[PDB]
């Protein structure tokens, strides 16, 4: 988890979300010191235990309902019991890595404060702010429609069934946890989004500055400044496996949470085509798929970008290589080289899969063939 | 994307087409200067915006015309606008690819005019051109022929189907923009398939420089020709990554749109086959899968073999070092071998896959998969 | 196969269950010599074959039964064969696998005592005995709980299906055989279990020394510890491929048993969720589903470990040549990343696939489909 | 193709079967040269084109027969057309294969010489010839037995199926074609089996000779010796080029007709035993899934083993870098190991797929999902 003053808005939206349970100091010279806030860290622990029950609570009592309004038919419960379990393990898994990531978090920080000190010709503070900002911003208040718009079409729903022997509206009432859980995912995913994107921007300036500064006494000042650039390579590097180990099981259940809600929003999309029942479900549900498919970008590009930039200093190494002499930059350079030989870039979901922009293929191709089987079963009855 | 005076014919047909919005002035010297054309640039999107809105238009025309053709049932209007669809994704990316690639675009042809320079030996314009000149002239007329039959066989169907009190046969005109963007993709591939082609020929061109030059004073001009080789070798895996970036999204859409016009005229056939309705129909539908799997080659083989010629230097590299012995050409062998070592061959389809021989392989899969599931739901009813 | 003093327990188990015909003789050092047991070979086979013969004679006899009480339906009969006929495989190839690595695991064992002596700071024989011991005894009691369990259900299920003609508890009896095969497949998957994480583990050690000793006369005897580190790197690699070499067919086999398995299970406790029959059956159902889950994990997980421990030497190695200066320690680190440089870390299952945590996510998708594809089929009569 | 003294059977047995259109004379020094026989150019390609067209012109025959034997209904005429087609397609594959690969024998052949003469300590002609016969005899014997039972149970069940007015022997009958057709696929197969054996068994017998000349003026001969066997290693590697540049489509078409026939062999298997209608057909396609998977495996086995031992040289010369000294020497297994490491050795069908075990792991995927598809959809009617 990268927590640094530019994007601490994102590190306090996560810590209220139960998801970043770290208290953090500012330093005279403007770092951030973290440790941890047992007093956070049981608030999350709590409120997650809460909500996950609360939310489940809020299932039951729709299936057990007189009158269910999601929980209705075998089919719907099912689809509706996996739609909110992806939910609840991927916060809950989402939870337990803030949980229990504070020694990745502080080693992350440290090796990003070195980082950035190495290069701080191409870091921008203000640039750096708004965009975190514009990331949490519009994904919070895209979250915030879309519950809006779900709790709206399903209270319209629930009163179209309405019965005056029973209450349907509270049937929709008690779904209200399902949607915090819902606010907690959008937080987690921002979170590593940040941190994610922070690593690829990093690699890149990375880059840059090496093209820069070897591509477009001095010559001693030169090798040593190759090999700031070659440490905070490998340091970048040593970053992203950070962030893998302390949230690989959260991106594999986020993954596994954009795949099943692809899944059934199409196929809910679709049986409601079928019955042709509300346009502004159909509206609803198409605004879902475009979250979902919005959220697995925001999971996958970031580590995508990451690893691509990473690789690409191998191509910079060996051009320099090509257009040096001296004997000391010569031979930083060729150990630079040794070192992108043996770079593992790539980010790991707990070696369950890489995260990089392939799965997309992997989640169209499985998407499809379940689309396509759950389609046809529904079309040829 | 390539813009050479032996394929200057491919480019007007792309500009023509909507997709190469670049004007072009030949120097006294014969090389191809390249410049933005604004005017063909509002001519491309403009044209590109009319034509979907146009196909579109006719594809609601036939849905809710008191006839319709095509869009006649639930699940032919849904393959019908699938069909439709990932035509017009693909011409669509195509021409913003064409529309935001002329940096790329003079960056390519910059290198190629450098490479083509080292290459002279190996040159054959009038081969070249009458190479692309085929080429161009065999998709057109394969797609104008195809067009022609399915015109014509749609035609007589919607007579068949024709009643006093409405015209069919209006309901058929109406496809023709959808036609103009079949039009479209084709110039699209050939001129995909002009510059993937002309650098996996120039791979080659490398290749056999080398081994010429090399398996087949005087040691400096020969270790610099080795430098130029490599120079050149490196340069065409830049121009190869040039060609990615700038046009991945339209090969991928180009992909996306061989799977689904491969299963959809597959199902197609066999369901008139299962009818047995109209002999015609199966063979423009057979020629339509011929056509689809045609153009997945010509999208699958100049990548194919761009990677394979360039990942066959390392072979010429190491012979080289086992047979060299000169201070100065065992250095730049070395260097060579070290530059080849790290090198990235293959053609990205944004990052999705790599567009090589293997993708045929994942495409047979996911057809027969779904050829099966699609097609036994329909022989067990 | 490992066979050491702290383990020797899981060595009996697996003597005992027919998968390790081995006499070990301590010495007086400590080490355990092995050598063939020929009446413990015969007693392997002659065991093997005699519970084959009575598991399947007991499928037949439930199968031809007045009331059979498993083997009633086709779909029943089909899926009880595959579930006793992988198990079957399992322990056939396991007995197999044991009947003829007696070379390999005398050269593992070799192997494994020269790098435990190279590694004996790090070695805790108290801790690896209880590992070893817990890990051995929490598997036999999982089982023996898990079969008490299904025995118990399934004579309720026969008693709830008994008529006065016939006794429907005697085919319940008839199934001890297969219960028995149950505990052999759990002695098997223990064995390798124990094998595998050892040598994991020794990898993870030899890591740690390695940081310790180098990032934590005397340079020459450095040296002479650093050689000593890459000569157990290489010996453990080795032991990795020895231990691929003779249990490979039997690690194929569990991981096809674990796969039809999981996906039967399933099918079966989703056909009694259909039927709402019996709440001791769902739950005895789920325990399978977590059993055949763990084993997955118990197969997967220490190659996994060790392809990973291993892979991770190479990062070490990088450092301490970027941290080394003096001509003979720096030529020994030279020679250990050469060495790394090209080391196969992977377990592989007969060349079929590799043994890793990628397995899980392909074992999900598959298990997906071909449960989405049967429940489907299911629920649309 | 290889062409040896030892294997001449298979290559007599090749050109008779229209495979191997060569004229081969002994040298007085044992070697055998090659030539195109155009004589026997022309006989394969006429009976080829012959025997398709008499296998095709029996399908029609049974298919528009008075009382179809196979080509009876719609399911089975599709998928007796498949189980036709993938064996013409493939022995057509393998006849222009032979055809066109004149050139390739031919560098084949010199490079095998070549290397036979490095490794005449490892040869052993008795046991080449007498596995060569076996393999070719084996397999003939096979495909005679499986084609006469073939026919048996069809002359049987069309006899069951005749009435007076119409003959329903001549039916069974008209589909000798389609079994003289599978007596060339068997012979393709042997060749194609012993040319990629030969490969394996030589790259085993190379690497048996580095470990034993150098792990168990005279270190001048040494040197000699080893860049004698790193010339071997790199003609072995060329060799399973021109194998796979001559019959990759062949190999391709091989695995695709294996793919096929499993799925069609199981799927009729399955429908028989929902019909129990004769126990004699049973057991003949059981047979046939037999042969099918065995000819898979010589398919895949040979390529699987000739990649094995291509790959295991480099841990050979890295041992022997670590245990090495002389300059001359040095240099030799510094090259050698510069070699290997960029050393491609899989088997590749046309780039389609590389050709090793995992195929198998892939056609059991498929095999598994096609077979639970096709089962379903019949069990659910
Ligand atoms: O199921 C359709 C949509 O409704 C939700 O459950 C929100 O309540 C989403 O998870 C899903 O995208
Ligand atoms: O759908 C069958 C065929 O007809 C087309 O739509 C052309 O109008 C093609 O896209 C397709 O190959
Ligand atoms: O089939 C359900 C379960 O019952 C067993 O057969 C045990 O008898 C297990 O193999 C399986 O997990
Ligand atoms: O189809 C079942 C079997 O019968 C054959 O067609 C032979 O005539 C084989 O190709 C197949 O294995």
């Amino acid at each position: 988890m990268e927590i640094s003053q530019p994007s601490i808005g994102i590190f306090y939206i996560s810590k209220v979300l139960a998801l970043a349970p770290y208290a953090t100091v500012r330093n005279s010279k403007g770092r951030v010191e973290i440790g941890r806030s047992w007093l956070f860290t049981v608030y999350s622990a709590t409120l997650t235990v809460v909500m996950v029950f609360l939310t489940y609570r809020g299932l039951l009592f729709d299936a057990n309902s007189e009158i269910p309004v999601r929980m209705k038919s075998a089919t719907s419960k099912v689809v509706t019991a996996l739609d909110v379990s992806v939910v609840v393990m991927a916060i809950v898994s989402g939870v337990y890595c803030g949980l229990f990531s504070l020694n990745d978090t502080l080693e992350l920080n440290d090796r990003l404060n070195k980082i950035d000190n190495t290069l701080n010709a191409y870091n921008n503070f203000r640039r750096d702010r708004w965009r975190a900002l514009g990331m949490a911003a519009v994904s919070l208040l895209a979250i915030s429609i879309l519950v809006g718009l779900d709790v709206g079409t399903w209270m319209r729903i629930a009163q179209d069934m309405n019965i005056a022997q029973s209450d349907t509206e509270l049937n929709v009432h008690w779904y209200i946890p399902f949607y915090s859980l819902y606010f907690i995912l959008t937080g987690l995913q921002v979170n590593i989004a940040n941190t994610a994107y922070g690593l690829g921007r990093r690699f890149g300036r990375l880059n840059r500055m090496l093209s820069s500064s070897f591509l477009a006494a001095a010559a001693k000042n030169k090798g040593l400044l190759l090999k700031s650039l070659a440490d905070s390579h490998e340091s970048l590097g040593k970053c992203v496996h950070l962030l893998s180990n302390s949230f690989g099981i959260a991106v594999l259940f986020i993954l596994v949470s954009c795949l099943l809600h692809l899944v059934a929003t199409a196929y809910f999309l679709f049986l409601e085509l079928l019955s042709k029942r509300d346009n502004g479900y159909l509206w609803v549900q198409m605004l879902w798929i475009c979250f979902h498919f919005l959220r697995l970008l925001m999971v996958v590009e970031p580590c995508h970008l990451a690893a691509r930039e990473s690789r690409k200093t191998i191509q910079i190494v060996c051009e320099i290589e090509r257009k040096v002499h001296e004997p000391i930059l010569a031979e930083a350079v060729k150990k630079f080289w040794q070192q992108l030989l043996v770079v593992d870039a790539d980010f790991s979901a707990c070696g369950l899969c890489r995260v990089n922009r392939t799965i997309l293929t992997s989640f169209a191709s499985a998407i499809a063939t379940y689309l396509v089987i759950l389609i046809q079963f529904q079309r040829t009855n």
